[PDB]
C-alpha cells in the first residue's frame, strides 16, 4: 500500500517518528532511503509509484504532488580541523567557492539550486558517509547533516565553518511531498499534524 | 559613506536595530528601501553604489557581494475571509495555482525562484500596500510579511490560508549581501553579531 521515501539527510530520528504513526492507519507501509540528491527525481518515475517523500530538497510544482513543510533540521559546511579555511572565517567563507568540495552526487547528474556544489573543483560521492571520510581526511569540505557531524564535532575530528555565515548551523526546511490523492484523508492529515507536533524536538 | 538598503518585507523595527548600531562606527548612513522584488537587482546596478542590502531574497553568488543570513522573518499567504479558498484547506491549498494571485513585480520584469508567483493569474503592484487593498477587496489573494498583515488578522479583515503548508507562517530567511571590502572590518563584523543578537526577538 504506503510507499514512502526518506531522504538520508533526515534524522533517523524523524523516521520512527513517521512510521509509529502511519501503522496506526496503514497496513502496509514501505519505507525507502535515498540521497538527498535522488529524492525528488526517484518521486518523478511514475512506475517508482512513491505516495510521500520526506526531503530537504525543493523544487516547487511538481507532477502529480503537492508539496508542504513539516520541520527544520540543521546542516553544518565542515573541515578538518587544519583544513586551510578553518580558523580564519568571514573572508575564507567567501574562499570556500574556490576550495574543493565534496558534493553529493546525483542518478541524473542534475542538481537543484539548494543542493548544486557552490565551488570547483567538486568531487562527487553517492552519500554522506563517503563525504565524511573525505572531508576527515582531510581532502576537501562539505555540508552535511547535523546528525551525521555532532559525533565527530565535540570529538574534534572535524570542525564547523558555517558559523558567521548562519551561527547555529544552517536551518533547512523539511519538506512533504504526497500524491494529490492524500490531500484531505482523514489518515493523511493525521500524519501530517503528528509528524508535525513531535518534529520540533529534536531542535 | 555607508549606504545600505532594506527591503519592504524586513520589519521596520529589524530597521532601527541596524540604524542604531552602524552611527557607532559610521558618519554618514543613507537607508534606502525597497520592493523585495528589486533589492538585488539594485545593488547588481554599479553606479548604485550599495554597500550592504538587508533581503528576503536569494540568489547564490553575486558579482562583488557576499552573502551571510542574520535572522528568520515570517509571511503569510492572505486572502478575503469569504474567499473561495478560505476555510477548506489542503486541497485548496494546492488550487492556489488557479487563483488569481497578487504578485509583487519587479523593475527587470524577472523573478527569483523564490518570489516568481506561483498561479496565474498574476496581477504585479508595486508594494505589499497596493496587495493588500486587493486582497481586502478582495480580488486574488498574496503572500505578505507578517509585521503588515497581523493589524487585519486579528481584526478579521483578512484571513491565513498558509496554514497547513507551514504552520506558524511560511519560515523565511532574511538575508544580508555585503559587499566583499566590508568582510573582517571590526565594524561590519560588530554590526553583523549585533543586528543578529538582537534579532532574535521579535520571533
Ligand atoms: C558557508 C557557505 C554557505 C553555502 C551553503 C548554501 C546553503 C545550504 C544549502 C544546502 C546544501 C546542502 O548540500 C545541504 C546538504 C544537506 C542538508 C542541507 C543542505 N543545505
Ligand atoms: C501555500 C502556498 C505556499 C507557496 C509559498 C511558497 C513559499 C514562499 C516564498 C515567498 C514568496 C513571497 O512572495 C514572499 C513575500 C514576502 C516574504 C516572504 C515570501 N516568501
Amino acid at each position: 500500500n504506503l510507499r514512502v521515501l526518506l531522504d538520508t539527510a533526515i534524522p533517523p530520528s524523524f523516521c520512527d517518528t513517521v512510521s509509529s504513526v502511519l501503522l496506526d492507519d496503514f497496513n502496509m507501509v514501505s519505507l525507502i532511503r535515498t540521497s538527498p540528491a535522488d529524492s525528488l527525481a526517484t518521486i518523478k518515475q511514475d512506475n517508482a509509484e512513491i505516495d510521500i517523500a520526506i526531503t530537504i530538497d525543493e523544487e516547487l510544482k511538481i507532477s502529480r504532488f503537492n508539496q508542504c513543510v513539516l520541520g527544520y533540521t540543521k546542516a553544518f559546511v565542515v573541515a578538518h580541523p587544519q583544513h586551510p579555511l578553518c580558523n580564519a572565517s568571514l573572508h575564507s567563507i567567501a574562499s570556500l567557492a574556490n576550495y574543493r568540495q565534496i558534493s553529493l552526487g546525483s542518478r541524473s547528474g542534475q542538481h537543484s539550486n539548494l543542493l548544486r556544489p557552490v565551488s570547483d573543483k567538486v568531487l562527487f560521492v553517492e552519500n554522506f558517509d563517503d563525504m565524511l571520510r573525505l572531508v576527515e581526511a582531510g581532502v576537501g569540505w562539505g555540508i552535511a547533516p547535523h546528525y551525521f557531524v555532532e559525533e565527530r564535532l565535540r570529538n574534534g575530528t572535524l570542525a564547523v565553518l558555517s558559523e558567521l555565515y548562519e551561527p547555529g548551523g544552517i536551518d533547512t526546511k523539511v519538506y512533504c511531498y504526497y500524491n494529490t490523492a492524500l490531500e484531505s484523508e482523514r489518515s493523511f492529515l493525521r500524519f501530517l499534524e503528528s509528524a508535525r507536533q513531535r518534529l520540533r524536538e529534536l531542535g
